[PDB]
């Protein structure tokens, strides 16, 4: 059972084919992180990481190369609980699990000095050779507020998958306390999964989605980690977004694609904006609850005049989201493998969807973003939702931005956005602009 080789998924074999050009970089490091408002039991929330891990496959699975030289996953069940996971020189390696405690209650800043814990986490290489790609650690930030921290490698874990582990841990989490019987895993199967993409990549469905790809694309780095810098917006400032939203009848996170956009035509004045766009990449109802890596991101080519209204720019948003999600399955980097050079560029907008306060039997856990993975340009990465307030995350290369840089940009483009969602009907190059 642990012989058997799993195939990759097409996201996870650009991952790898990414990762051996440089082995010991660590440019695929990902993770995010829970803000919980109460206090929670170390040793149980310990014993439910296990648990969740051993019922979650691709936390559980190193990587290795056939006679080939081409690359297999392999499964590495985790030690029982309580074990001293002995191994044997010519064994099976155990997935070590892991639940750091890290103390920061009564320190001079515990907030600042948990984020530099994590940034510390990610600049640390995880080798594929070994199993159990993932960093967890639990901080206390005294005042009852803890902060769970989910690293992993980006081969494993998706962002999708982020909160598919959240709410397993959770779930364990609340069963270990009330002694109750830990609910059973309903986790799906990622052979299924794959299966399920060569079928696609042998249809002649993909020969019409990548037509379409190439046929409007037919008319700068390397992508490294990103240096992060958050902003924290209140419900005062992001239910604006909220009202842009039902007055223009589009949902929001359309709203602040529309506004990046807007943004990046002021600033570089370019009729023809391109804006990337994550897509789950899950397609049915195994690959809808099978954690693991399938994230693809697709080209908005966006037209844009300033004499038009910020909403005829939202418009033009979901029009051309229309025929993007109609050829969703189409994977980004063979796209720009097809059309060489640097590929089609530009930031990519990552509005990460609704997830519910997760539950940890009365402490509640906030989802939020660390690093959502390497990039050539700019990330721009949004948790929370406009009635609840927002978490703005940008994520530069560091080649192209620094620290400050993107705090600047960052600041001008809330303002921005929030300007533009106050009256849509504003004409694009009126709208107050901080230069």
């Amino acid at each position: 059972n642990s012989s058997v080789r799993h195939g990759l998924t097409s996201a996870q074999h650009e991952v790898w084919l990414a990762q051996q050009l440089d082995p010991r970089g660590a440019h695929y490091r990902t993770g995010s992180c829970l803000e919980i408002d109460g206090p929670l039991d170390h040793a149980v929330l310990s014993r439910a990481l296990r648990l969740t891990v051993a019922g979650t496959e691709t936390l559980c699975s190193r990587f290795l190369t056939d006679e080939e030289g081409r690359p297999y996953r392999a499964y590495c069940p985790p030690a029982p609980e309580g074990s001293a996971a002995v191994e044997d020189p010519d064994g099976v390696p155990y997935t070590p699990v892991l639940l750091r405690h890290i103390d920061l209650s009564g320190h001079e800043d515990p907030e600042g000095e948990a984020q530099r814990w994590m940034d510390r986490d990610r600049a640390t290489p995880l080798p594929l050779d070994r199993p159990g790609l993932s960093s967890h650690a639990l901080f206390t930030l005294g005042g009852g507020r803890h902060l769970y921290y989910l690293g992993v490698h980006h081969i494993v874990i998706d962002g999708t998958s982020m909160a598919l582990f959240y709410e397993r841990l959770a779930e364990v989490y609340r069963a270990l306390r009330d002694g109750r019987a830990v609910p059973a895993a309903a986790f799906g199967d990622t052979d299924r999964m794959v299966a399920g993409e060569e079928a696609y990549r042998a249809s002649a469905r993909y020969e019409r989605d990548r037509a379409y790809w190439t046929g409007l694309f037919t008319d700068g780095g390397r992508a490294l980690a990103p240096t992060v810098r958050s902003l924290g917006l209140p419900p005062e400032r992001t239910e604006v977004l909220g009202r842009a939203a039902e007055a223009t009848g589009a949902h929001w996170a359309r709203v602040v694609i529309a506004g990046v956009a807007a943004f990046l035509h002021r600033t570089t004045g370019a009729r023809d904006v391109v804006v990337s766009v994550p897509v789950t990449g899950r397609y049915g109802a195994n690959a809808r609850i099978t954690p693991g890596m399938v994230s693809n991101r697709l080209p908005l080519r966006l037209a844009v005049r300033p004499g038009e209204s910020f909403a005829r720019v939202v418009e033009t948003v979901s029009e051309a989201m229309s025929g993007l999600l109609a050829h969703s399955r189409f994977r980004g980097e063979d796209l720009d493998r097809e059309l060489g050079g640097a590929g089609v560029s530009g930031p990519t907008v990552n509005v990460m969807p609704y997830i519910r306060p997760v539950d940890f039997g009365g402490p509640v856990g906030l989802m939020r973003s660390i690093s959502s993975g390497p990039t050539t340009d700019l990330n721009i990465v949004l948790t929370g939702t406009p009635e609840s307030g927002l978490r703005v995350d940008f994520e530069g290369n560091p080649q192209v931005y620094g620290g400050q840089d993107l705090t600047v940009l960052q600041e001008r483009f809330v303002r921005f956005l929030a300007e533009l969602a106050a009256d849509p009907a504003a004409t694009v190059d009126e709208v107050a602009l901080l230069t």
